[PDB]
């Protein structure tokens, strides 16, 4: 716990860090239980609950929108506008490039933001709490709750889409897929353990110099380990260092070895 307090002070940033190895069910954590917003990662456990509800063939389904329902960072659906996108396309785009459009599009699908929260609920999250679309859930002032988690709720909610029975192996498959394929997230996480370990991850970015990033991840042999690695910063335009990220996940990685 101290090499976080070191990193704390290194960075000038909290940290919020949970860890679980599935094969021997220790952990690593720092600050678990505090609140930071959850700004993209956000995106993965949307993409979740999207599988729970669709069929594959129901992913086919062209969705439709307009210069209008384009927001501040579409990298994939401002180019699609004139065709549309089909739900798998959009799933795509959002957890590989952090595409916000292709959340809201999502996240309207699956009934907003309460249907996501009800939707965690009942999962057994009773923590993160979605209210808003991309990307004004990215900015959360300090003290409040609305599209905040933690580290432990996020890593536990991913792991119950990814790794338990909350999804079926397919979808499963599908999920760490695309999250394996996360182009946003080489500088955290991945940059933080060791050589032949696969990661996938999704990223996230919000005000107070949050920087976030969930993961599962695979040592050569043996069972994945969640990973959530939370921060956030004292100012609210302040920038964040994707190095804090790295570095944590070396002390965990460190941690479990
Ligand atoms: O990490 C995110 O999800 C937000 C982005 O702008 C992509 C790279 O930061």
């Amino acid at each position: 716990k101290d090499d976080f307090a070191k990193l704390e002070e290194q960075f000038d940033a909290k940290l919020g860090i949970f860890a679980l190895d599935t094969g021997t069910n220790r952990t690593v954590t720092y600050r678990p239980d505090e609140r930071f917003a959850f700004a993209s990662t956000i995106k993965a456990l949307t993409v979740g609950v999207l599988l729970q509800q669709k069929s594959i063939e129901d992913l086919n389904q062209r969705i439709t929108y307009t210069r209008d329902d384009l927001v501040n960072y579409n990298p994939i659906t401002e180019k699609h506008v004139d065709t549309g996108m089909t739900l798998k396309e959009l799933a795509d785009a959002s957890l590989r490039y952090s595409d916000n459009t292709a959340q809201n599009l999502i996240l309207k699908q699956i009934g907003g933001p309460e249907s996501l929260k009800k939707e965690l609920r009942k999962i057994g999250d009773e923590v993160t709490n979605p209210e808003r679309f991309e990307p004004e859930l990215n900015e959360v002032n300090p003290g409040e709750t609305q599209d905040t988690s933690t580290a432990r709720a996020l890593a536990t909610s991913l792991q119950a889409f990814a790794l338990e029975d909350k999804l079926p192996s397919e979808k499963r498959e599908l999920l760490i897929d695309w999250m394996k394929r996360n182009t946003t997230g080489d500088a955290l996480i991945r940059a933080g353990v060791p050589e032949g370990w696969e990661v996938a991850d999704k990223t996230g970015a919000g005000s107070y110099g949050t920087r976030n990033d969930i993961a599962i991840i695979w040592p050569p042999k043996g069972d994945p380990v969640v990973l959530a690695v939370l921060s956030s910063r004292d100012k609210k335009d302040a920038k964040y260092d994707d190095k804090l990220i790295a570095e944590a996940t070396k002390v965990v990685v460190k941690a479990l070895n």
